[PDB]
């Protein structure tokens, strides 16, 4: 049963489809796809073949499919041979020893041209080092309508099938002892929840069996569970290890989080770069304007909509809290994150989220909070500015070379909880001509002392009514305002910033142009206790609490 397992995957070249092969190798029982088709034979080999995809979407996405193969599959056009979308992951394949299977497709064509193709699947297949294949053997030949070079050629539809057998091992994985698995792939349906699939790392898995989550410690129950056969996954009672088995009901559930039996057991390490940085609440809009200008609120709506981000999104990660109406996601990237909040804010979604708290994660020891690589080019005098501010962000400064006509370069290294805010008074301090993007790097030990903050804090509002020059006018002689000559606001939503560390509850209804503060420059300003409305047309800065004793009353 086990050791007759093979855990391959398929490389397709520029043409899609290789069936041709991935087809007709149904041939035993047993456009297109794709994910697991595992056939099966003997002169039984269950041999689960998973489709890595022509694409690379972003973040880790095909190092995490060949965390369940042991070997692969490259299929190259004899006509042509192999291009830049195989070049994708075949470096990512060798970094895992998966020793390889060439395959010299469309044999038959009349342009073809096999063993010059193989001397390029030579000269650019070993420059990438290896060290071995050598062998590399595998090597066939194959058309798809199914005399030249190996064999050659009887029913050329079994000669692959010794490759897989005889270069291809069995997953070595413990068929006994309490059960583990690490999740590999990730998918969504309108009413399973979330769904596994994986490669079954130790033990065996009962479909109403009670388990355990990892890298935090949800304790989820399973319900249903399924194998794969044909193109089909198909229900199973029970299934032991080594497979790709596919699996439901359990919560949430997500791509890397590893997860085992109840006794006995845990845990599952294998990051490898695909843990999240960052991570926000994301709350369904309980403000003033519920359904108002937005047609997506009922929170069952919105899980819905994240759940299904989850299958494309690899460097995402969503979990679930004790309050119904709320979701801490997690990504790698604030910048990952808001794609997700203003792609949702333009299909039309009404929800809230918090301030982006880092993930303060630990490797050894020191709780080593995320760093990055920034850059940044200003005009000299700005430079004063700009360099005073980020040594109070503890921000460590690297290289700065001085371009000489004018401007200069300079290139920091800043830790993330201190990054938080910068890009608004970057663009102040230099008055636009301050241009920077930046890049993530690593974590780091503590910065250490949180000094993350912001402050001072904002005007808070008191009326659901419009905003007049008779009011504003006067209050913008506390500080600058984020609303000009007419707009209904509530109780709770800031309406602009103070002067100084003062928090105040003023009424705008019994002038300056204001501020133009953007999805990204609301949320990377907030703080904890604050949380940002975001409708599909406006964009709100809502206290959670939204009244002057419902302030104090909170504060214990
Ligand atoms: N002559 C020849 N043509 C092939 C062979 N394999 C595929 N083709 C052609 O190349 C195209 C790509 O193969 P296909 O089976 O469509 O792969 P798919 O994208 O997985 O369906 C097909 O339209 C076939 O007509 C082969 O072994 N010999």
């Amino acid at each position: 049963m086990i050791e007759k397992l093979r855990n391959i995957a398929i490389i397709a070249h520029v043409d899609h489809g290789k069936t041709t092969l991935v087809d007709k190798l149904l041939q035993q029982s047993g456009k297109e796809r794709g994910i697991t088709i595992l056939a099966k034979n003997t002169a039984d080999y269950r041999i689960n073949i998973v489709d890595t995809p022509g694409h690379a979407d972003f973040g880790g996405e095909v190092e995490r499919v060949m965390s369940m193969v042991d070997s692969v599959l490259l299929v190259v056009d004899a006509f042509d041979g192999p291009m830049p979308q195989t070049r994708f992951v075949t470096k990512k394949a060798f970094a895992y020893g998966l020793k390889p299977i060439v395959v010299i497709n469309k044999v038959d064509r009349p342009g073809a041209r096999p063993d010059w193709v193989v001397d390029q699947v030579f000269d650019l297949f070993v420059n990438l080092d290896a060290t071995d294949e050598q062998l590399d053997f595998p090597i066939v030949y194959a058309s798809a309508l199914n005399g030249l070079d190996h064999e050659d050629m009887a029913e050329d539809m079994t000669p692959l099938y010794q490759a897989i057998v005889d270069h291809v091992p069995a997953p070595d994985v413990d068929l006994d002892g309490p059960f583990q698995m690490q999740i590999s792939q990730l998918d969504y349906n309108s009413y399973v929840g979330v769904i596994g699939i994986g490669r079954i790392k130790r033990g065996k898995v009962k479909p109403n069996q009670q388990v355990t989550i990892i890298d935090s410690e949800g304790k989820t129950r399973n319900a249903k569970v399924g194998k794969v056969l044909g193109h089909l996954g198909l229900e199973r009672i029970e299934t032991d290890l080594a497979e790709a088995g596919d699996i439901v009901a359990i919560t949430e559930l997500n791509i890397s989080d590893t997860v085992c039996d109840t006794q006995n057991v845990e845990a599952l390490p294998a990051l490898s770069v695909d843990e999240p940085t960052v991570s926000m609440f994301f709350c369904v809009n309980t403000s003033p304007f519920c359904g108002k200008e937005g047609k997506f609120v009922t929170s069952r709506q919105i899980l819905d909509r994240l759940n299904k981000e989850l299958v494309h999104n690899v460097a995402l990660r969503v979990e679930e809290t004790e309050d119904a109406d709320a979701f801490r996601v997690s990504g790698r990237g604030e910048l990952h994150l808001s794609v997700l909040i203003e792609n949702m804010r333009r299909e039309g979604f009404e929800l809230a989220v918090s301030r982006p708290k880092v993930i303060f994660r630990e490797i050894d020891g020191r709780k080593q909070e995320p760093y990055e690589n920034v850059t940044l080019d200003v005009e000299e005098q700005h430079q004063g500015s700009v360099m005073q501010a980020l040594g109070e962000r503890k921000g460590d400064l690297k290289n700065m070379n001085p371009d000489g006509k004018g401007r200069v370069r300079l290139d920091y290294v800043i830790p993330s909880r201190g990054l938080i805010g910068f890009r608004s008074e970057f663009m102040t301090m230099t008055s636009g001509t301050g241009l920077l993007y930046s890049t993530f790097s690593h974590y780091d030990d503590v910065r250490p002392g949180e000094v993350g903050q912001r402050q001072n804090g904002v005007l808070i509002s008191n009326g659901q009514g419009k905003a007049v020059a008779f009011a504003l006018f006067g209050l913008q002689d506390r500080g600058k305002l984020f609303l000009g000559h007419g707009a209904e606001v509530y109780e709770g939503q800031i309406i602009g910033i103070h002067s100084r560390s003062n928090d105040l509850t003023v009424n705008c209804l019994t002038l300056v142009p204001p501020i133009r503060m953007t999805l990204e420059q609301a949320l990377e300003f907030i703080d904890d206790d604050e949380l940002v409305e975001v409708t599909p047309t406006s964009i709100r800065i809502r206290k959670r609490h939204l009244t002057e004793n419902d302030r104090r009353r909170a504060n214990r």
